[PDB]
C-alpha cells in the first residue's frame, strides 16, 4: 500500500506521496469569492476558486487566507481545501493511503482534536499521525541536537532538542515573519508610488518580496553605500506593463527579521531569540547548540541569511565559540523530505493514531 | 413556437427569425408624416409612414428619429414601430413566440421598465427577456473577455468585461458618436456650397458619411499629401442629378472620433476613454483587457480602424505589452449573430421573464 506526506505549509502547502525527492502538489492556501457581478450565461464557474486557480484569476475574486497566525480559520473552506488538494491534485481516495498531518510547535487547544476528528468522519481515513514542522527538518538535516528555525508566512518558532529529548523551558514562539513582512513591504513600497492596497495585489507584493528582497551584511554600511548615487536598484515589471524600480527599501524591509523596530513590537528579533533560548538551556548542552543552528522554511532563503544571523550572534556569543548555521539547499521542501524519511522507518507505526482506537477512545492521548 | 431575435438598435432596429444569416428586415427607425396639403384625394397614403417608403418618398414627409440620446421618445412611436416590423414586415403574431430585445448599458430608469410593461399589456408575448446591447457581441466574438465597442448613431459604449464578470466602475458612455458626426459632416458639406439643413434631407448626408468618408492613419501627416495640389476629391452624385466632390473634408469629419474637440465636447476620444477605463480596472485583469479590445455597431465599419486605434493606443500604452483588436466582417449585424447564438442555448429560458411572473409580480426583479 501507498502512504501520503502531507504539510500543513504556512504559505506554501506541501503534499506529495513517500519518496523520492519532492512534493506532487504544492499550492499558495488562498480561497476566493466572486467580488463582481457576473454577467454571462452558462455561467461554466467554479463557486470558489482555490489555488492555482485563484493565482490565475486574481483581480475577479476576493482572496481569503485560510490559515491566519496558525489557526484555521473554518472547517467550511478547510474542507474544500482538502478535498480539493485529494480529488484534483493528487487524484486519490483518502480511504485508500494512511496519512501523515503536520501540525505548529505551539499552538491554542483545540486544533489537533477537531483535526483529527473532523478528518476521520469526514473523509474516512484508516490511520494518521501528526507531527510539529520543527521536529520533522532534524530528520531531513540527519541531526538529532540543535535548535531548530521553522519560518513561515506568517508564524515563525524557534524550538531546541537535543539528542532526542526537547527543551520545555527554552521553547520560544515568534509571530515576527512572515505575512507582516509583506504587509511591511507593501507599506515601504507606497514610498515608490505604484500602491497595493487591496488584498488581491498583496499576491504581487509577495513575488516582489521572494526575487528582489536581500538580507545585508550590516546595516549601517548598506545605508552608507545607499547613500551613493551609483544604482543597486531593481526593476520589477509589472502585469500591465509598468516597470517598479526599488533600491533602499529592498534592504530596510528584510532587515525586520533582524531588527523588530521596523514594526515596533515589544518582540525581540531572531538574533535574540536564538541566544535566550540557549541562555536558558543547561551549561553542557549549550555547546553543542552552537554548531546545530538548522534553518528551515521557504522564507530564509534570502543572500544575508544565514551569514547576518551568524555575525550578529558570534559578536554577543563568548570569544573562539564555533558557530555554524547549517543551511541545506532547498529549504522550502525541507519539512516535506523530513516527513519523507519519518513515515517510512521502523517499526513503532504502533504509536500512529488508528481507526480501531480512535473508535473506542476518540481523539484523546493526542498531545 | 421560435424564438425572435429582434436588436433594438442605436440606428437602425434589426429583426430576423432565430438564426443563422442576417437580420430580415433593418430600416432606420424614421416615422414622418405628410407635410404638404393633400390635393389628389382618398388618398391611399398613412398617417405616418414608416420605412422603407418614407425612405423613397423623402422631402414631402418631416422625418424623426424616436431613439434620441438612447431615450425612446414616447411609446405611441415606439408601439407603431413594434406593431409595423411584426405584422407588415416579418408576419409573425407576438402572442406566439417568446421574444429577445434589448437596451443599452448605461440608460434611464424606468425605461427598460415601461418598455417591458408595455410590450407586454400590448402585445401580450408569452416571454421575454432584456440584454444590453454590448454583451451580446462577445458570444458573437466567441470570446469572453475584453472591452466592448457598440458604436451606432446617436450613442457609442465601452463596457469592460472579464471571464465572464462586468466592472460597474468601469463603464464608460460617450454620446459623442455617430449622429454628431452626421451634424459635423452637414456643417463641413456648407464648405462646398451645397445648403442641407432640414429634417428629411439630413438622411442624405448619412449615407454620404457611410460610403464616402474615410479614417486615416495620422492627421498631420493626411494633412500633409492633402496640401499638395493633387486631387483628395471623390465624385457622388445626388438624387436631382448633381455631382458633389468632396477631400479634404472627407477624411476631416470621421477623425472627429479621435478629435472630439473638432465638435468641441470636453469628453476625450476611443483612445483614451479605453485607456482610462483600463486603468482603472484591477492590476491583473488589464493584461487581457489588453489584446481582446472588441469593436462592433455599424459605424465601426470605416477600413482606416483599427489600425488608427492600434496605433494611438500603442502610442499611450506601456512598453512590452501586446496590442491586437478583435473586428470581424459584417460588424452591423454582430449583435444579431449575439442574439441568435444566445436565446437558442439551453437551459437558461427559466431565467427569461414570463407572462405567470409577469402576471404574479409585474414590473419588478428587471434589472
Ligand atoms: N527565494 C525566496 N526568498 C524569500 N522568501 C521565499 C523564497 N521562496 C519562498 N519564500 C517564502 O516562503 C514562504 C512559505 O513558507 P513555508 O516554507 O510554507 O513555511 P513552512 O513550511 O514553515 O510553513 C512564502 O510565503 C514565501 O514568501
Ligand atoms: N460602411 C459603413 N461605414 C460607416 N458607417 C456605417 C457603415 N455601415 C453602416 N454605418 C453606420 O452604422 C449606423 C448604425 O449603427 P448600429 O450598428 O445599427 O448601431 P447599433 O449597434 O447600436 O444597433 C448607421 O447610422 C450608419 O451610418
Ligand atoms: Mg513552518
Ligand atoms: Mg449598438
Amino acid at each position: 500500500t501507498t502512504a501520503l506526506v502531507c504539510d500543513n505549509g504556512s504559505g506554501l502547502v506541501k503534499a506529495g506521496f513517500a519518496g523520492d525527492d519532492a512534493p506532487r502538489a504544492v499550492f499558495p492556501s488562498i480561497v476566493g469569492r466572486p467580488r463582481h457581478q457576473g454577467v454571462m450565461v452558462g455561467m461554466g464557474q467554479k463557486d470558489s476558486y482555490v489555488g492555482d486557480e485563484a493565482q490565475s484569476k486574481r483581480g475577479i475574486l476576493t482572496l481569503k487566507y485560510p490559515i491566519e497566525h496558525g489557526i484555521i480559520t473554518n472547517w467550511d473552506d478547510m474542507e474544500k481545501i482538502w478535498h480539493h488538494t485529494f480529488y484534483n491534485e493528487l487524484r486519490v481516495a483518502p480511504e485508500e493511503h494512511p496519512t501523515l498531518l503536520t501540525e505548529a510547535p505551539l499552538n491554542p487547544k483545540a486544533n489537533r482534536e477537531k483535526m483529527t476528528q473532523i478528518m476521520f468522519e469526514t473523509f474516512n481515513v484508516p490511520a494518521m499521525y501528526v507531527a510539529i514542522q520543527a521536529v520533522l527538518s532534524l530528520y531531513a538535516s540527519g541531526r538529532t541536537t540543535g535548535i531548530v528555525l521553522d519560518s513561515g508566512d506568517g508564524v515563525t518558532h524557534n524550538v531546541p532538542i537535543y539528542e532526542g529529548y526537547a527543551l520545555p523551558h527554552a521553547i520560544m514562539r515568534l509571530d515576527l515573519a512572515g505575512r507582516d513582512l509583506t504587509d511591511y513591504l507593501m507599506k515601504i513600497l507606497t514610498e515608490r508610488g505604484y500602491s497595493f492596497v487591496t488584498t488581491a495585489e498583496r499576491e504581487i507584493v509577495r513575488d516582489i518580496k521572494e526575487k528582489l528582497c536581500y538580507v545585508a551584511l550590516d546595516f549601517e554600511n548598506e545605508m552608507a553605500t545607499a547613500a551613493s548615487s551609483s544604482s543597486l536598484e531593481k526593476s520589477y515589471e509589472l502585469p500591465d506593463g509598468q516597470v517598479i524600480t526599488i533600491g533602499n527599501e529592498r534592504f530596510r524591509c528584510p532587515e525586520t527579521l533582524f531588527q523588530p523596530s521596523f514594526i515596533g513590537m515589544e518582540s525581540a528579533g531572531i538574533h535574540e531569540t536564538t541566544y535566550n533560548s540557549i541562555m536558558k538551556c543547561d551549561i553542557d548542552i549549550r555547546k553543542d547548540l552552537y554548531a546545530n543552528n538548522v534553518m528551515s522554511g521557504g522564507t530564509t532563503m534570502y543572500p544575508g541569511i544565514a551569514d547576518r544571523m551568524q555575525k550578529e550572534i558570534t559578536a554577543l556569543a563568548p570569544s573562539t565559540m564555533k558557530i555554524k548555521i547549517i543551511a541545506p539547499p532547498e529549504r522550502k521542501y525541507s519539512v516535506w523530505i523530513g516527513g519523507s524519511i519519518l513515515a517510512s522507518l521502523s517499526t513503532f507505526q504502533q504509536m500512529w493514531i488508528t481507526k480501531q482506537e480512535y473508535d473506542e477512545a476518540g481523539p484523546s492521548i493526542v498531545h
